[PDB]
């Protein structure tokens, strides 16, 4: 709004009082957020003498009973009361005090007004021998800080010697065995190892405004999530709450969770299974994906990084979300599944497109397995199965039970069929019976099309034996049948033979002695489609 002509010319003064430090939970003495002060619209050129005479009036108290301590910041990030001479620097103007800083925070320090009635004053204040320190009580049982005051102390006094006001003001009982930390900054709590030596040597860098934190040495301590004030102000600092959506569900509001920034992957997920009654082992985690919102790329369950490493990309005003989904499998088997997608081809000498998910690292048996529990087989048949591999409508190969998953062709050109072994072929007289491949042709044989499959050959049998048992599996009119063109198909020669002939012999189809690798010669039949 409007500024006044002399508006330049003021400062603000912000007054804070001890009870504004009762119930503070955080580091240092209040938090500027939820803190409330008694303000004042100074001149800025006014002295020190002034504003002292002028708040004891306002405030209520007599000038000599009340002492000021500005609120300064320190080198390492903390804001702390310091030491101010009012009868040095009291005709000194509050602005060259404040040292150009608007608003100037100023901690003032009174007697209790209840105490004050039954005698008590203000100490006199020895600013080369004294120093000025705040107390604070931690309590494991709670996790919790209680404030215990603040007390003027010869620089030169030993630690033993505080112990009993410590005691006194946290109501313990007069000589209970304490724990002593000097609250340095966030996350840093040093421990007073000696207590028989001067406040001096004790303190690192002895200052007004420092404080000590200290707790009850009990056994019971150790019943606490927090047993001691460093691990309580370590959980303060790494304190970070996040919201957690499932994926799968649309716009999932999602839930808060409490967590802290040093967690591993398996705190992380132990914390969100415990909130959704889960095992953390059927839970799979999503990464950030910084700029644009959603779920990122999947976090392996074996992440060596932190929870501060997964939210690095949250901008300060960004609120902090993670995305989950639920498994009806463990993790490390989830990741491990492969997308097995074949065809099966059932009773009918019909396809069906099935996915099966074998583990990666498993063998042919182990998808034959997963294919036998989904079908259902044949009238009376084998019940044995087979996985072949079709590549141009021709059968390639015939996979073993033992073969790895890993060995077969991740290619697109393959076609991977699993079907149930034809009684007749379970198991054949290797010395006078064969299985050769079967696939249809239309004019050339580089021309392939149709379903292929294995046909049961006998030595020296009637062709025509071999040609009613090719059309009770093709299973279409015996006038569409005598159409067919019967001919023996072996590295692109082929030679057609007479279906009157009965000319049969296994020689005929077999490959040269000791070549299983050459493809083996196969039985070809002419027509359309
Ligand atoms: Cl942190």
């Amino acid at each position: 709004g409007p500024l006044g002509s002399e508006a330049h010319l003021y400062m603000q003064v912000q007054i804070v009082a001890e009870d504004q430090f009762c119930g503070h939970q955080g580091n240092d003495m209040y938090d500027e957020e939820k803190v409330k002060y008694t303000v004042f619209k100074v001149l800025k050129n006014s002295s020190l003498a002034e504003f002292v005479q002028s708040l004891s009036q306002t405030m209520g108290f007599p000038q000599d009973q009340i002492r000021l301590w500005p609120m300064q910041a320190r080198s390492n990030g903390t804001k702390r009361p310091a030491m101010l001479d009012n009868e040095a620097d009291g005709n000194k103007t509050m602005i060259e005090l404040s040292d150009n800083e608007n608003p100037w925070t100023i901690f003032l320090e009174t007697v209790d007004p209840e105490l004050a009635a039954s005698g008590a004053t203000l100490p006199k204040f020895d600013k080369d021998h004294d120093v000025m320190l705040f107390l604070k009580m931690y309590d494991p049982k709670t996790r919790s800080l209680n404030y215990c005051g603040h007390i003027y102390t010869p620089i030169s006094c030993k630690i033993r010697d505080l112990l009993p006001v410590m005691c006194d003001r946290a109501g313990f009982i007069q000589d209970t065995s304490l724990i002593l930390y000097e609250e340095v900054k966030p996350n840093l709590t040093e421990r007073i190892q000696d207590y028989d030596v001067s406040l001096d040597k004790a303190l690192d860098e002895l200052m007004d405004g420092d404080i000590i934190v200290f707790q009850k040495d009990d056994p019971e301590n150790d019943n606490s999530e927090l047993p001691t004030a460093k691990e309580y102000f370590r959980d303060l600092y790494h304190r970070v709450d996040v919201i957690f959506c499932d994926k799968t569900i649309p716009n999932d509001p999602g839930f808060v969770v409490t967590l802290s920034n040093r967690m591993n992957y398996f705190q992380v997920a132990k914390t969100v299974a415990q909130r959704l009654n889960t095992d953390p082992m059927l839970l799979q985690f999503f990464k950030s994906q910084g700029y644009r919102d959603g779920p990122g790329n999947p976090l392996r369950h074996n992440y060596e990084g932190t929870l501060r490493d997964l939210l690095q990309f949250f901008k300060p005003r960004q609120p902090k979300k993670l995305y989950y989904q639920q498994l009806k499998m463990k993790i490390t088997d989830f990741e491990n599944r492969r997308s097995f997608k074949c065809i099966w081809l059932n009773s009918q000498f019909r396809e069906e497109e099935i996915t099966l998910y074998p583990d990666k690292h498993g063998c042919v048996r182990d998808l034959l397995e997963e294919c036998k529990k989904a079908v259902e087989l044949g009238e009376k048949a084998s019940g044995k199965l087979r996985l072949l591999e079709i590549v141009s409508y021709k059968i390639i190969g015939v996979h073993q039970e033992d073969e790895l998953l890993e060995c077969l062709s991740p290619a697109t050109s393959r076609t991977f069929r699993i079907e149930e072994i034809p009684l007749d072929q379970v198991d054949i007289d290797k010395e006078n019976e064969m299985l050769v491949t079967v696939a249809h042709f239309h004019k050339e044989v580089f021309g392939t099309f149709g379903i292929p499959f294995l046909l049961r050959i006998h030595q020296g049998e009637h062709f025509r034996e071999v040609m009613k048992r090719i059309q009770s599996l093709l299973d279409i009119q015996e006038k569409e049948f005598e159409k067919f063109k019967f001919a023996i198909v072996m590295m692109g020669r082929h030679q057609y033979i007479n279906e009157d002939e009965y000319e049969v012999n296994l020689k005929d189809f077999e490959p040269q002695p000791g070549n299983m690798s050459h493809p083996r010669p196969w039985l070809g039949l002419d027509h359309f489609n």
